[PDB]
């Protein structure tokens, strides 16, 4: 409803950022996209329902391609697929859903183990 | 490996960080935990598989249980959590660097998705 | 905490059939009467985001109907379904409202109850 | 007909009720309405249909609008509900005031689904 808006999905600073603008909100799945392209867009998808009797199943999808000319009609060499879920309560304060986004903020940060591990092409230990 | 160090999860830039120290690794569940109390501290677990010739899936598993006395210190509920990433073999450092740039663009503050979790309504 | 047990069918005094619950997993509710999977009434209920603005309930009934003979045997299941959308920023009035339509509608004397009860066709 | 009347599809105690009055019939959708105009009055949609061999399928819709007008009445935003009932045909009559029994103690006034669309919150 009031987070349904267009908004930044990678962000270089300025000119080479990318947006997605929202597409749909049908059969239980938001969508976002980032052009009419269906071969050289990015994409989120999220839901929500109630997993049991007191936990919410906020589940969240993203889609990343990357494309090139290739000749010439560029296409989606391939696409770096991605889940998520996220088990809340309830009735969690607000104050706990804050600490849970800042876990997430804080998990995938400039320089942790985890995004060191896929930047290096590498496994962890 | 230097990928299996202790590494501020919640931080709240100063006092209020929160750190977990590496605690295990079996099976590939690289697996930190944040103090001795296994019961009423958080979790993070880890791990890579490669069971193909194009797909490197990752897996990661979070678990930030709020602390609360009780009528003796227990875990009052855990908000679990999962994640995934799918990355073909072939995508070099800067693609993967820009998936993860991906994940940092999605959760920031100004951002509709982490408002909807903090504002628990459904999206 | 609505999720409590109701009686289903009132049989004007002891004869009523009652159902409590018994499962909430996947996002799917679940009222039973009794644990044979066979023989028990049963009520399943979800809720969702479904359209842009519009919550979704779905409601499925399922009232087999049972005559031991040799040893109870589910005979024939009276399925059912609900499909309920309402928008969301709907005021508690509108819903009261919409539950009052659904009293009206299904009460003793009005044609869709008669023409259920009287196996018949409309018009 | 016999079973093609008019009835209250909102019960308000006395003068605030909603006396819908039969309409139309074509392709065996009957169709009720509440006004005669179509843009700002309740509508109801009972079908039968029966496969060759085994269940009887009804079908019944439900439109209940909320009325706005700062300009000129339109429907602010429309509340559909639908149903499904399959019985099996040789349902005497006794199994089909069971389960018209079931809707009337479903939809009571008390019980905890008719509450929890009355909320708009989870199950």
């Amino acid at each position: 409803a009031s987070n349904f808006t267009q908004f930044v999905l990678v962000d270089n600073g300025g000119t080479g950022d990318v947006t997605v603008a929202p597409s749909n909100f049908a059969n239980g799945v938001a969508e976002w996209i980032s052009s009419n392209s269906r071969s050289q867009a990015y994409k989120v998808t999220a839901s929500v329902r109630q997993s049991s009797a007191q936990n919410r199943k906020y589940t969240i999808k993203v889609e990343v391609p990357k494309v090139a000319t290739c000749t010439e009609l560029p296409v989606a060499a391939w696409r770096s697929y991605l889940n998520m879920e996220l088990t809340i309560p309830i009735f969690a304060t607000n104050s706990d859903c804050e600490l849970i986004v800042k876990a997430m903020q804080g998990l995938l940060k400039d320089g942790n183990p985890i995004p060191s591990a896929i930047a290096a092409n590498s496994g962890i230990y």
